[PDB]
């Protein structure tokens, strides 16, 4: 194709919407779509994305305190 990585034709061809170059951004490797944070269909999607679950956790359970089952 063109002189681009992974023979990108610059016509946005991938499993997902973007180009091969933009595949990691498209979360092509993951096959889990990055956009739409609140995914009702997917389980604990915002939590998975969040580095720290302290804000998004109920009061009786503290992620910091318990090493196991940390979100
Ligand atoms: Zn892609």
């Amino acid at each position: 194709g063109s002189t681009a990585m992974a023979t990108t034709m610059e016509q946005e061809i991938c499993a997902h919407s973007m180009t091969f170059e933009e595949c990691p951004k498209c979360s092509a490797l993951q096959y889990r779509n990055g956009f739409y944070l609140l995914k009702y269909d997917e389980e604990w999607y915002p939590e998975e994305l969040l580095t720290d679950g302290e804000d998004d956790v109920f009061d009786p359970d503290l992620d910091m305190e318990v090493v196991f089952e940390t979100q």
